[PDB]
């Protein structure tokens, strides 16, 4: 449905709802800006995570109460409006995975661009997993699993160990591991090989860089203070 | 769309959904319920407005934000922007004047019901004057002022002064002369009346009761407090 709006303005759009905190309206926006076809530049994958990240937040925050709800309960009502939730929050997981394989991860050459989109399906089949069962949910945790790992690969050998997508990246799979994969000896290996790597790197930082950083290394930190 | 659920489930769902602070599903649930054509109780009418109150105000914020950066801005992609919440805004006021109107006023006999969707229909053509503009705007000032007189008239002769809803409905009329009407004095003569009227009632009440009635009277004395 944004189709006929011009890509600049799509991008100016999404700035102001961002402003305005109208998240829905922002994904829309940036889902029509993918949509036109050309690759993202920085700050326009920035645009899209956010806008993306708010959508499905809002969905995972909500679903989190229901499934509460459901399990202390155990009429119809509770599951209905708790699988209600989990669909529309599939569904949003599906639209980004979707913008991901058409086409934005095949155009994406750099490192940094790469990087943050594999992150991105990693974190997209992540949030399927969360609401998933059974088998049919294997696939979807070894597709989180596989997205991380590329992206992993990719970011260790063209991105400096401050590098802060690669500190995110590290930090979200850490959390995979952790919450996911049942995995929190390698979250915390993660983690801990994680921040530390960065430690050794500040000092080839400008002032805004190692601010940039550091954000993310006291993440690391609170995740291994609270899994330690 | 609500049609097939049953009115009970609606309630049921509602509940879950301000649980879940999913206010947009909360109020096409209490939509649902109103439409079932049954008058309402004490707790869905609250039901109702905390649903509706939650998703316009949302809209009112946002409408906030980007009137703001459009009058500083005096492309046309922000007034664009400014206009699309405005409509959606609209929808919701049209939605909830709609619901009143068909057909919960007229079937309202007893002072709480009557007092409760009078006060709504005044605070929605409120929101409505708030992005109005010209002579339009005049019939929808005057609608609103036209439910709230009615309102404060029932609640004056039928309600003691520190019923809850009562004490809403004149905070609300105070807010409405402030910053609708151009009438500050008028703004204050009634938040003050209505605060006196309260505190010489208060010993009439319970624990619990004084407690419901002070909370509103704060919010009197803080409106007083920003306009003196
Ligand atoms: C963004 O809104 C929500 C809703 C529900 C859960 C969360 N996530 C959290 O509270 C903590 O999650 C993380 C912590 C470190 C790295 C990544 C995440 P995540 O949100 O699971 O991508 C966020
Ligand atoms: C509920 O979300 C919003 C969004 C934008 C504005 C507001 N309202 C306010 O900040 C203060 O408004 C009031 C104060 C006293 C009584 C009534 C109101 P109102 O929200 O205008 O019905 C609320
Ligand atoms: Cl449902
Ligand atoms: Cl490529
Ligand atoms: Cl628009
Ligand atoms: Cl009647
Ligand atoms: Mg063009
Ligand atoms: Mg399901
Ligand atoms: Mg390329
Ligand atoms: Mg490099
Ligand atoms: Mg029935
Ligand atoms: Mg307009
Ligand atoms: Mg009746
Ligand atoms: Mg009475």
């Amino acid at each position: 449905a944004m189709g006929s709006m011009e890509r600049a303005s799509l991008i100016q759009k999404a700035k102001l709802a961002e402003q305005a905190e109208r998240y829905e309206d922002m994904a829309a926006f940036m889902k029509g800006a993918v949509e036109k076809g050309e690759e993202l530049s920085c700050e326009e994958r920035n645009l899209l995570s956010v806008a993306y990240k708010n959508v499905v937040g809002g969905q995972r925050a909500a679903w989190r109460v229901l499934s509460s709800i459901e399990q202390k309960s155990n009429g119809p009502e509770v599951r209905e409006y708790r699988e209600k939730v989990e669909t529309e929050l599939q569904g949003v997981c599906d639209t980004v995975l979707g913008l991901l394989d058409s086409h934005l991860i095949k155009e994406a050459g750099d490192a940094e661009s790469r990087v943050f989109y594999l992150k991105m399906k990693g974190d997209y089949y992540r949030y399927l997993a969360e609401v998933a069962t059974g088998d049919d949910k294997k696939r979807i945790i070894d597709s989180a699993r596989s997205a991380y790992q590329e992206a992993m690969d990719i970011s260790k050998k063209e991105m400096p160990p401050t590098n802060p997508i690669r500190l995110g990246l590290a930090l979200n799979f850490s959390v995979f591991h952790y919450e996911i994969a049942n995995s929190p000896e390698e979250a915390i290996s993660l983690a801990k090989t994680t921040f530390d790597e960065a430690m050794a790197d500040l000092h080839t930082l400008s002032e805004d860089s190692y601010k940039d950083s550091t954000l993310i290394m006291q993440l690391l930190r609170d995740n291994l203070t609270l899994w330690t």
